């Protein structure tokens, strides 16, 4: 095909002689897993995931499947998801460290709020192996080499010449048929040679694992040693045209292809794990399994590589062209094209010129849509992990072999991967998140009962919705490990839920649709009703006139076991905020919005047995969220991150917080969560966010100096700077990004390799040029919620451009161009009919008029009292408005 419109990463030699000199990180000390992390290239289906190498002879892919995880049932007689009952005591531990609080208590000693200790039960993510196609070569010399990433149709190439003969190969993911491809050839007939073998990563235990060959194809299957997950991989060979010969391999173990000139290769897998508490498996046999990953290869050799092919280009185009954005890039085909290892180089060399540096910028962008539909499709069994799917690592245990057990990590990172999946128009790649949170709810009753005491009668069998709540903290596994973690400062985070619970909702803010909202409202409804119930009480008297969420840390500084703090409290805060939006779009069935007549945080009284004492006063969602109080500014201008707060790291007598990181500049921003990515905190509040600026200056600067920074914690920045407007600053954190936390294969790094911000970082690219979470309040006082902001943080960097295909809340489909700094044209797509409200920062909206085509629309310019404006105006679902300057 024609591909010189594609968007490729690039490169001009193998991984192996591609440069891996950036900081390795914690567990990547061989050399060999080093290389893969920042070399290789990555494909996926959601649900299969390959690494291509890109070596002449000993060609490698790195594969992996999403389900398999150590830990779970299995991995002991008593799996009960890390829950500790003898620290959680029902819910009495944590009952008694609240009451010091209450009585006064400025901090209490958390200790015994811990479970999680068998690392066999937790486990983690697996490296399952490697693909190996050794071409046997006397020797790796070749010309005219180049591998590379075609992110436009979802496949890797490889191509080179030896010893007179162009050796290609190609590889992609098909989620329509579910089967990986290697299409390989040579362009001389018989000169195709090699040996096909699949090594399971040898650092995992195995039980009973055989590989068996039955040209045309080859099986590894066994089952996990820590759990008994059964495995099974198959790849079948596929001679095209029935040239060449097809043997076994002298070692067992693997097939040899022989003086063939073309070949597909068919490759599959799958484990017998489900997403089902609490047994969490299939409950298929071995057999079962081998012959259900029999039919995935045998269905897609009948349908044919072309067939497959042009049906795995539709399903990944149908995602990735959805959106397009024009910065002035260079790209592959510019002349003067430069390899991306290159690239980068340059860019951190400060010589990419203004088109290669719009090339860097808009390809990492872009490769976090892309990493997106590899990792996480709207029928994959689990949500993306700390590394997506794709890891070279493995080992039994968790906090092994394999960095925080590539796991999901819910106190920022598995809710960063989900960023920017409905800004960025993937909304259904949301679907496997949502079903995880879902998945968490039996368990977390477990957890609920033990450590709050939120006990739900038959936790299986009860709906979502109609349970006394589910707890779970930072570290999650594919198996319902819901309990705290071992170490309460890292361990222990109940409002992880709440927050993952934003993402979810997202998936209804930004779609209007029905179903979603059911299956919020309920998730919402029961995670509402267990802080109302068993998490909120009345603060004592270090944390003012309000309620808090009680023992707390504010991640990862300042005293462990607080009585609440800006952190959990704006959680709560949003959580309540939009369980109520989503009763009130339900008709509010089941009368738990309420008011706020006669509500006090005395309503929340208890007595020893936590009962309620005043049994039938309001304590109602409205009456909750409006005695949170979650944002306080301090004395130095600064949003508190503790409630006993004054100037900025210190107590309001003046004398100073400890833990609290004296320099200014700890690393997280746990506080700022209101800001982003939440409601709290928003550019129509000048007040909280001048706040909010002067905490992210104090955070993010050195002198006047803004600092670098890696991973998850560039991602948040970039992200939250976006939302105060500073298009400038936000910019920057950007070019910080790329010069100080990208590999050559652009994958994000902490170090080591961590995905978190390679989806960050298109979401902060997106909230740069679109904003939709905001409430404007125009001078009669009306409300327009999630209003459309156009170019609401532009840097002057990026002075001309244009982007099409974002969506925004309310279910928008936006584009816009812009030059000189200001929107010449935005195009607003009504999907669902919603009343449109647009805010034109680059440019003012009272400076501009709608059309529907020729026809001219009446939109209304509506101000507030800092004299913005909107344009507003009726919608129908399926027209597209245009606004041009008048
Ligand atoms: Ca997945
Ligand atoms: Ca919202």
């Amino acid at each position: 095909g024609d591909t010189s419109k594609d968007d490729w990463l690039w490169y001009k030699q193998p991984a192996s002689q591609t440069d891996a000199t950036a900081t390795a990180g914690g567990n990547y000390g061989n050399p060999d897993n080093n290389r893969w992390q920042q070399t290789t290239l990555p494909f996926g289906n959601g649900k299969i995931g390959g690494t291509v190498w890109g070596e002449v002879s000993r060609e490698r892919v790195t594969f992996n499947e999403e389900t398999l995880w150590t830990g779970g049932p299995g991995s002991s007689t008593s799996y009960n998801g890390g829950n500790n009952e003898t620290k959680g005591q029902n819910g009495a531990t944590l009952r008694a460290l609240n009451k010091q609080l209450a009585n006064g208590a400025e901090t209490v000693n958390p200790g015994n709020l811990t479970g999680g200790e068998n690392a066999a039960e937790q486990g983690n993510y697996l490296n399952w192996g490697d693909i190996y196609l050794d071409y046997g070569f006397n020797d790796t010399t070749v010309t005219e080499y180049r591998r590379d990433l075609n992110l436009s149709k979802g496949k890797a190439d490889v191509t080179f010449k030896h010893d007179g003969v162009t050796y290609t190969r190609e590889y992609f993911a098909s989620n329509p048929d579910n089967v990986m491809v290697a299409r390989l050839t040579a362009s001389k007939a018989g000169k195709l040679n090699f040996n096909v073998s699949m090594p399971t990563n040898t650092n995992y235990s195995k039980t009973g694992e055989t590989t068996t060959v039955k040209g045309d194809t080859l099986t590894v299957k066994g089952a996990l040693g820590n759990n008994g997950l059964l495995y099974n991989s198959q790849i079948k060979v596929v001679l095209d045209n029935g040239e060449g010969t097809l043997s076994e391999g002298s070692d067992g173990a693997s097939l040899k292809v022989s003086d063939a000139k073309a070949v597909t290769l068919y490759i599959a897998a799958a484990t017998d794990y489900k997403q089902k508490y609490p047994s969490y498996r299939t409950g298929e046999t071995a057999a079962e399994v081998n012959t259900r990953v029999a039919k995935v290869v045998q269905d897609a050799a009948n349908k044919g590589y072309t067939a497959v092919k042009k049906a795995h280009i539709d399903d990944h185009s149908a995602i990735y062209d959805r959106v397009k954005i024009d910065l002035g890039q260079s790209g592959h085909s510019s002349d003067g094209a430069v390899a991306t290892d290159a690239l980068l180089k340059a860019y951190q060399r400060g010589s990419a010129t203004t088109a290669q540096k719009r090339e860097l910028e808009t390809l990492v962008y872009k490769y976090g849509r892309y990493l997106t539909i590899g990792s996480s499709r709207e029928n994959s069994q689990l949500p993306s992990n700390l590394q997506g799917i794709w890891s070279v690592t493995a080992g039994d245990n968790a906090h092994g072999n394999t960095p925080w057990g590539s796991d999901f990590h819910m106190n920022v990172n598995l809710q960063m991967n989900y960023w920017p999946t409905y800004s960025a128009n993937m909304g259904e790649l949301a679907e496997p998140l949502i079903e995880y949170v879902e998945g968490l709810v039996k368990p977390g009753r477990v957890t609920a009962k033990v450590y709050a005491g939120a006990e739900t009668t038959n936790p299986e069998t009860t709906p979502i919705g109609e349970g006394e709540g589910y707890m779970a903290h930072t570290e999650n596994t594919a198996y319902g490990w819901t309990a705290p973690g071992q170490s309460f400062s890292w361990g222990w985070s109940p409002a992880a839920v709440p927050w993952i619970l934003q993402n979810v909702y997202e998936a209804y803010e930004y779609s209007g649709d029905p179903a979603l909202l059911d299956r919020v409202y309920a998730l919402l409804k029961e995670e509402s009703h267990f802080y109302v119930n068993y998490m909120l009480h009345k603060a004592g008297s270090s944390s003012g006139d309000r309620l808090t969420t009680g023992v707390a840390y504010s991640p990862a500084q300042g005293p462990l076991g607080t009585d609440g703090n800006t952190y959990e409290s704006s959680l709560v805060w949003q959580m309540l905020n939009d369980a109520i939006e989503a009763a009130k779009a339900k008709g509010d069935p089941d009368g738990l919005v309420g008011n706020t007549t006669d509500c006090s945080a005395d309503n929340w009284a208890k007595n020893d047995s936590g009962n309620f004492t005043d049994a039938n006063a309001n304590r109602s969602w409205s009456c909750a969220k409006s005695l949170l109080k979650p944002i306080e500014v301090g004395d130095s201008g600064q949003i508190k991150e503790w409630y006993f707060e004054g100037a900025l790291g210190k107590k309001k007598d003046g004398s100073t917080i400890s833990g609290y990181q004296a320099d200014n500049q700890h690393r997280h921003m746990s506080h700022l969560l209101g800001l982003f990515p939440g409601d709290l905190i928003t550019i129509d509040n000048s007040e909280y966010m001048d706040a909010a600026k002067t905490s992210l200056r104090y955070r993010c600067f050195k002198g006047n100096v803004l600092q670098s920074n890696t991973g998850w914690a560039i991602g948040q920045r970039i992200n939250s700077w976006a939302r105060t407007g500073d298009g400038n600053t936000t910019y920057q954190l950007v070019e910080l990004q790329l010069k100080n936390a990208m590999y050559a294969n652009l994958f994000d790094y902490h170090a080591p390799f961590q995905i978190d911000g390679n989806f960050g970082n298109t979401s902060g690219v997106d909230e740069m040029l679109l904003q939709s979470n905001s409430t404007f309040t125009d001078t009669a006082g009306k409300k327009y919620v999630n209003y459309t902001n156009i170019l609401p943080a532009l840097p002057d960097a990026w002075a001309g451009g244009s982007v099409s295909g974002l969506v925004a809340r309310g279910n928008f489909t936006v584009g816009t161009t812009w030059k000189n700094g200001k929107a010449t044209e935005v195009r607003l797509t009504s999907n669902k009919g919603k009343q449109a409200a647009v805010k034109i920062t680059a440019g003012g909206a009272q400076n501009y008029e709608v059309k529907n085509g020729d026809t001219a629309v009446n939109a209304k310019v509506v101000t507030n009292a800092d004299g913005a404006s909107l344009l507003v105006f009726d919608t129908t679902a399926g027209t597209t408005y245009t606004i041009t300057k008048k």
